[PDB]
């Protein structure tokens, strides 16, 4: 049984100007786990795994139908499994959740389903 | 089950185009109910709901199998609930509708699923 | 139940570049049919459905967890499906496209 469904884009360059803009961005957004990875990348793959994050976080939210401002960013954490796909390792949801992020050298997308 | 699954993807810039050879563009687009809403808005906003509600209930089309322009804009309708999240009030479909839509500056996109 | 999710979008330019750097790009990314499908389109519509297939396999693809063992082609209503995939349950598929880029969507269903 499905339970929400939630989808989002980003432009790159939003994300990127946001960092380059103050420091705090990617710590407002990012976990602890994430801004390890975040910070061990270099880039355009450094730009993009925030972004994906950002955009997988945002898509969540709308899954539960609602704002990630109510939600809050730290609430939420995407890893990789061992199959090397980006993940909810940390979500306020106890069923599955589908997670599908994908993008180019301009945009991210991402796409959540949750299920019962 | 799903029994059905659509995405659509708009530019905003043609909606806008869209609104200026068809004077009555948005009106044939639109519900009344869709129509008050849109008349409160302004600027960016006012055009993104438009175009937001193009993307909607075209991906609901594909979604059914078909096309926005053979089902009919007037049979279909997307509000806003309590939370602010986008719904289908309004759809030829006797099951569950989970709708998300996100945008860009430029882009405006959506995503349906059907449940029964 | 769902038994896999995922999406894709790719740039147009991707493709193009692809399609001029090895003039056998198409025909490894594209089945004998999708191919037929690719010839008797011409110009921007062509590049539109070389890419709109590569988006919905690598979408399949990532969804699962060869692309010439994926086909997808077009119903009598115009809408794409999979007509060739290893996998036995329900595929739905979406795609969906702007003048710079394409998107695809697939939730595998058992």
């Amino acid at each position: 049984m499905i339970v929400g469904h939630g989808i989002d884009i980003e432009e790159l360059a939003s994300i990127e100007s946001a960092v380059t803009r103050h420091e705090g961005f990617a710590k407002r957004v990012l976990t602890a786990l994430e801004m390890e990875r975040f910070t061990s990348l270099k880039g355009r793959r450094q730009i993009e795994y925030l972004a994906g994050r950002w955009s997988a976080k945002e898509a969540f939210s709308k899954a539960m139908g609602t704002g990630i401002s109510k939600l809050g960013f730290q609430d939420l954490e995407v890893l990789n499994n061992e199959r090397g796909a980006p993940y909810f390792s940390q979500a306020p949801f106890s069923g599955k959740i589908w997670l599908s992020i994908s993008h180019t050298d301009q945009f991210v997308t991402a796409s959540v389903i949750l299920e019962e």
